[PDB]
C-alpha cells in the first residue's frame, strides 16, 4: 500500500505517534517520505547483509527476523515480512521499541539527514487530525 500524506499522519496520530517520546507528528510523517516513500512494500539493502523493511525502513539486524541475516537479533519478536502489510500496527508497535532505546529518531539516518532541523510541522498542513 502506498499511502496518502494526511491518511498515514491520521494513522500514525491513531496509533499513538504523536508526540510519542517527544516527536510531534511530523517527524514521523517526514521520516516515512524519505524512508519508503510512503511505501510499505519497499525495502532495501545493507552492505552488511541486513535488510530494511516497510515504511519506517525497520532494519533485520536488529529488529525482525527475514531468515537471511545470521547472527542477528529479533527485538520487536516479528517476521520482518510482517512489516509490508498495509496494516501499519507492527511497523508502528516496533518503531516505538527503536525510539525508546537511547538514540530517539536518530536510529533513522533519512530523518536526522532530511528532517531533523527542518519545520517538521510542514508534514501535516492541511490534514484534518
Ligand atoms: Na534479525
Amino acid at each position: 500500500k502506498v499511502f496518502g500524506r494526511c491518511e498515514l499522519a491520521a494513522a500514525m496520530k491513531r496509533h499513538g505517534l504523536d508526540n510519542y517520546r517527544g516527536y510531534s507528528l511530523g517527524n514521523w510523517v517526514c521520516a516515512a517520505k524519505f524512508e519508503s516513500n510512503f511505501n510499505t512494500q519497499a525495502t532495501n539493502r545493507n552492505t552488511d547483509g541486513s535488510t530494511d523493511y516497510g515504511i519506517l525502513q525497520i532494519n533485520s539486524r536488529w529488529w525482525c527476523n527475514d531468515g537471511r541475516t545470521p547472527g542477528s537479533r529479533n527485538l520487536c519478536n516479528i517476521p520482518c515480512s510482517a512489516l509490508l502489510s498495509s496494516d501499519i500496527t507492527a511497523s508502528v508497535n516496533c518503531a516505538k521499541k527503536i525510539v525508546s532505546d537511547g538514540n530517539g529518531m536518530n536510529a533513522w539516518v533519512a530523518w536526522r539527514n532530511r528532517c531533523k532541523g527542518t519545520d517538521v510541522q510542514a508534514w501535516i498542513r492541511g490534514c484534518r487530525l
